[PDB]
């Protein structure tokens, strides 16, 4: 499981849920010969997280799909904004650099889905979910026929969540004044995803 | 290994090396009971055509993953760069399906463990220098070396001798060039600039 | 190992060596998760079979290559001529149909080759050997440059033969007269020619 | 899985089914200590996913006992193949290659020892192969019974199929025409059947 120093644990579960929804392209990781299998996959909630279900899909021709048959359990890694923290920002000495970042590791029991009806439901639900969340409210109606043409090439999976580790490493180990410097320094830069990161740092520091 | 459709393969090896250096906080992944171990770790080259090179890293001694690493002969390091959801609205085309444009590198290698304090000192100092030049502000650690020493007993390290590298540069290459131009433009007009640039680079 | 009834065993080891050389595109088979790995590969002897070495190559991008790391031992299956044998040919009753076929399973210790010089030697030797045996004596000099361009895409293996099972199921369970009927019937049809000759050799 | 470059994938599923029926003596391959088990077995059908392949083998074959510990197995079918010498290409530079046809079926393994089921399997194998000199087994049924206690069987429920139709598609159309004709001009089995398959792929 992911080791999270106590100071980097989320103050609210909403941080975890949001991070997952905001960054639904997870890394699906299962044991393999000599090292694990790892695939970037689009997941979404089925409808505190324990017992809920994450649905996902991937390429039928991806060898990971074949490997999934021998695995009872899996890990899904979600990552949000993150960035290097240069001590120059602290304006203090001595110091050490660090990396501020956000990530959620979901542990769960794995289930395989190959029924075309279930897969249609999944891919359509993914479009709706992403379009609302990360998207532009695109209408998929005129494309449903097209989806059918694609459907035999897709396979899916379900993960019933058994444990969740949440890492919100947002400079909380720093004094409030210094954290203020880190936030401002990230806000003064245009490079993504430091704007969003700065906002998360501020959120962790507020009341 | 990571399955990469031929069209999402890097046109140049420079893309891969660059992605690694720009996003050096990698995910270290090893086999574990029932499912894998995964830890976010700061990595750097020890200084593909990367096969045979060595990636060095460190982590918390008190992290259980460190205890798990003993007995792990091989490991995976996952690097991720810019990425974003791609809505069909941007395509201005029909019919369509949405997708995700993203950049990632999975390095496979043999794992070696480092617990000698001198080797750890070199690793952490080297990490500071490399990041300060690459992602940093050219910060000077001279006044903090003493502090590093107090931290040093709490850190452990690893080396991965690279045996294979998979590079995924999913940058809308499956679209028509006019459509790709629209995706680039949508990203440049949106609050995804580095990604738009990577897409344009694949498209040139 | 392959179970060979005593009557289907080769009368001379030359049958086995012959079969290997005549049909060098073998099936390389190693253990894998849930079921084995199997890839068709071009092999050749390195310059009774126990202790000798078989050399081969395959696609670097073939996932099987990744699996070969971590496999101490392997099986290579060579297949020569074979055919269904319908009881009509026997002109006897009662009977059961059968299949006459020729096969050699080589068991051996596996070693991986990724050195470019060694791979160059293997592929060139493969060309020489096949052109001499199964080819038209094509001259590769003008293509050596081209080979170099291909060379980064190829990986290789060596198997040190530890055991060999030889199946020459050629109707030896039949009366000599019946065997002649099978031979002649196979000779009248156009791999039944080569097969009829092997049956005859077993009967002679 | 069998790694199949896109250019060597079948244009029609009928190629895969045809190859299976024309070459029903498959290689049954399962995991074993240090390396796999491999046995040549006569199989027949009971796109391919969800279908069932039936087979039999010798009770005294140790592979049979090994089968009880295997959840899954691989069956390998091979059709015609031949070495391809660059001389036929009339091009330079070139590299030789091997043109071949193979189908690897992955599936869940089930064991059969019921005598009635074995009778059904062996008889069906006879009918199927005879049709695919149409020999009549009527007078030999009693004989089959004498043989029956010595045979054991298996079923594979197909979960995946890899199809390799390496038929010179990587060469130019003009070149493919040359390898086709060159293979047609030779009597060596099975270059005629192969030439026809290459032609079918070029169509
Ligand atoms: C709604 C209809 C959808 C259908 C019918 C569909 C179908 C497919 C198919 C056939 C593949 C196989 C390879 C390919 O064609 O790319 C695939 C893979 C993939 N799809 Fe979807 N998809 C849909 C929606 C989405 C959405 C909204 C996303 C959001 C990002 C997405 C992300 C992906 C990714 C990342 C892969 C690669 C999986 C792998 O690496 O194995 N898809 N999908
Ligand atoms: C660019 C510079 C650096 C970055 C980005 C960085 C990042 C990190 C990260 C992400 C971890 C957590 C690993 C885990 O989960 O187990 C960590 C742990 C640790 N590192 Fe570094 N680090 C840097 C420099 C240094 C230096 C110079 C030292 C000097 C000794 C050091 C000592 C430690 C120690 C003692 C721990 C474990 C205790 C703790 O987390 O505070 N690090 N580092
Ligand atoms: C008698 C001559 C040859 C035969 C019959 C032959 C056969 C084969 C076969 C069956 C494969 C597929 C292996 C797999 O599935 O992984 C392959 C792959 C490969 N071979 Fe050869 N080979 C020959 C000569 C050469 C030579 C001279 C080279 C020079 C470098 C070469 C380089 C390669 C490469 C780069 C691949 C990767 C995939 C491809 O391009 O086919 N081969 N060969
Ligand atoms: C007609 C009813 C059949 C019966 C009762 C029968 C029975 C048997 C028996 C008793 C064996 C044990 C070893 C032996 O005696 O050879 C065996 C194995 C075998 N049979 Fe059949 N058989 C029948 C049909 C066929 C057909 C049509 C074929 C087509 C080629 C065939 C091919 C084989 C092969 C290749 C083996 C060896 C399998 C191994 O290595 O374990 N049999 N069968
Ligand atoms: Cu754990
Ligand atoms: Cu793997
Ligand atoms: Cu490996
Ligand atoms: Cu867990
Ligand atoms: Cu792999
Ligand atoms: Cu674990
Ligand atoms: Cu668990
Ligand atoms: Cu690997
Ligand atoms: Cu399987
Ligand atoms: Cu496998
Ligand atoms: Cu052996
Ligand atoms: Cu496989
Ligand atoms: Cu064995
Ligand atoms: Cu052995
Ligand atoms: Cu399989």
């Amino acid at each position: 499981s992911m080791y999270v120093p106590e100071q980097y644990r989320p103050r609210d579960a909403s941080w975890t849920l949001e991070l997952i929804r905001s960054n639904p392209l997870a890394l699906l990781v299962t044991n393999g010969p000599q090292h694990p299998w790892a695939t970037h996959v689009p997941v979404l909630f089925a409808e505190d997280l324990v017992g809920r279900r994450l649905l996902g899909h991937l390429n039928l021709m991806n060898p990971h799909w074949e490997a999934l048959a021998g695995a009872g359990h899996a890990l899904l890694v979600f990552q949000g904004p993150g960035s290097y923290v240069s001590p120059t920002v602290y304006e203090t000495a001595p110091a050490a650099p660090t990396w501020d970042f956000t990530s959620v590791h979901v542990h769960g029991a794995l289930r395989l889905i190959d029924d075309p009806d279930d897969l249609r439901k999944i891919v359509q639900a993914t479009v709706r979910a992403y379009e609302r969340e990360v998207g532009t409210d695109w209408d998929m109606s005129e494309s449903l026929e097209y989806f059918e043409r694609l459907l035999p090439g897709v396979r899916g999976f379900e993960i019933k969540i058994e444990s969740v580790d949440s890492m919100f490493k947002l400079s909380q180990e720093q004094l409030p004044e210094t954290v203020t410097k880190v936030i401002d320094s990230f806000r003064r830069s245009d490079g993504g995803r430091r704007q969003e990161l700065a906002t998360m740092i501020e959120r962790a520091a507020s009341d």
